[PDB]
């Protein structure tokens, strides 16, 4: 019996470590990670927007279309949430598999031809750019036709997409939870986040909301 | 400027994690790791034996040719030492790079064609079979023409081959230090090691020594 034929998703976490090494060596300015996450959220928002055009009940799970950035300073986590179409369990497996396969292609090309700062133009590298600032990621998603699921890059053992009985309920859409590297904590600060959004995501056609909790120093 | 072209050694640790996942799924019986380590030691012993044939001073750094297995129960480490030719710093870099490149080939083939228990016949898979029982490895080596060097698969950060100012002095040769998985501690036991050596390494033409420290229970 044969194992792993075509089963690239089984290696998603390992392939991400290869891509993290490449992309962090190539890009010293990490801030483009946020552009890429917002662009992927925008695409998922377009999908629900067009489906709901002929079937508005699809919006009732989360009637507003938005992208929402929530720094969690105590946890050193940056959360990016959208109310896009979301992913069923099978969608999440299939999308991670495609992302993983594109990573193998980008990694093999780096070895054969070398990598430079144009690599951000390659399919899938936008996802891996989250590892410019994060050492670990949780991808949480809720599609109208399925339950809430989560994939954790740091989960020990076999690749798994787990029924989410732990995180807050998304009504619909996707949240990436970025566990930031100790040298990239600037991206938990409101001023820095706003600078990066205005610089790189001006033409995104959805509201980008920033949720900031701070103790009042008295 | 281009990064990583041909620099497969830079990914040795990440490629090993891919190979570890494949080989542990394919092989439920882990014991062949020892056959493969002994076979690589035997090859390095042949090289010093033939060089010393015309230049016996090469043996003076370690005059006996042997393979030596040392369980370190307290550390959950199994050490395999040989008095082979050893590797200079550049040899260790070059051999890890070749091993890493063969891993990329085996991993891509597993995805395209599937992997089965014949994969042990592929170039380089013998090295990766150490991850049947170990989660981490240190490769320590001393060649007559260089200082003692070490590579650590679990060392954080950039691939590096470090001048060894920590471990015991090898006079000449190579030691792999295997940090065993919690479910593979049977391979620290003398009875088990001896069974595996007799079964799989009968035709190795060097003495295989086993060094066992035990408290006398009184
Ligand atoms: C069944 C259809 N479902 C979706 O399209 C969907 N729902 O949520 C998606 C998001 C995925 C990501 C990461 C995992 C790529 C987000 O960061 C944000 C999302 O909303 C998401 C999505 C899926 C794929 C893509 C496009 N690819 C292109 C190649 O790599 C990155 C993503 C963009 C968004
Ligand atoms: C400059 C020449 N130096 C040597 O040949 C040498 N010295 O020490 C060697 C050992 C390497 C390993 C691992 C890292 C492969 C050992 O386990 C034991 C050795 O003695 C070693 C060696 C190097 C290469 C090989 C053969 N390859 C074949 C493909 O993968 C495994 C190793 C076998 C042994």
């Amino acid at each position: 019996n044969l194992y792993f034929q075509g089963e690239t998703h089984e290696f998603t976490a390992e392939i991400s470590q290869l891509m993290s090494l490449i992309i962090n060596t190539v890009y010293s300015n990490k801030e483009i990670f946020l552009r890429e996450l917002i662009s992927n959220a925008s695409d998922a928002l377009d999908k629900i927007r067009y489906q709901a055009l002929s079937d508005p009940s699809q919006l009732e799970s989360e009637p507003e279309l938005f992208i929402r950035i929530i720094p969690q300073k105590d946890q050193k986590v940056l959360e990016i949430r959208d109310s896009g179409i979301g992913m069923t369990k099978a969608d999440l497996v299939n999308n991670l598999g495609t992302i993983a396969k594109s990573g193998t292609k980008s990694f093999m090309e780096a070895l054969s031809a070398g990598a430079d700062v144009s690599m951000i133009g390659q399919f899938g590298v936008g996802f891996y750019s989250l590892f410019l600032v994060a050492d670990h990621v949780q991808v949480i998603s809720k599609h109208n036709d399925d339950e809430q699921y989560v994939w954790e890059s740091n989960a020990g053992g076999k690749f798994t997409v787990t029924l989410d009985e732990t995180n807050e309920r998304l009504g619909r859409g996707t949240m990436l939870r970025l566990f930031l590297k100790e040298d990239q904590l600037e991206y938990l600060e409101e001023k820095r986040i706003k600078e990066v959004v205005k610089k790189h995501s001006e033409f995104v056609a959805y509201p980008i909301q920033l949720v900031v909790t701070k103790e009042v120093e008295k």
